[PDB]
């Protein structure tokens, strides 16, 4: 529907690895923008995603201060390179999981 798009896939920012892809955005409670902030006070602007890619998960699923209701979180890293991107959320309903990344992590560009 659009010739050459320069917006069209979300690769790691420190390295590279393909990561998302725009089509991918999911709107959780209305908006694919979720902003939150942890236990240490840090805020994120948290991207929604129905799927990614090149992220290694890593232990096992932690209810604890969840910022989605009835989802459990992994620590997402980028595969490459180890960069915390964000998390991926499972154990909950439409969805069943989904990924949270984190906004400024990535670098948007073409297929
Ligand atoms: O939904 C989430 C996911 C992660 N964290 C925090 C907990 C932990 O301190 C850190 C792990 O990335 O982020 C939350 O507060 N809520
Ligand atoms: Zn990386």
């Amino acid at each position: 529907m659009v010739l050459a798009p320069g917006a069209s896939i979300f690769r790691c920012r420190q390295c590279g690895q393909t990561i998302s892809r725009r089509d991918w955005l999911l709107p959780m409670g209305g908006d694919h923008e979720h902003v939150v902030f942890n236990p240490a006070g840090m805020i994120f602007r948290v991207w929604c995603f129905s799927l990614a890619q090149g992220l290694r998960l890593i232990g096992a699923p932690s209810g604890e201060f969840s910022w989605f209701k009835g989802y459990d979180w992994t620590i997402a890293l980028c595969g490459q390179c180890g960069s915390h991107l964000g998390w991926h959320y499972e154990g909950g309903s439409q969805p069943q999981t989904f990924f949270g990344l984190i906004k400024d992590r990535l670098a948007e560009g073409p297929a």
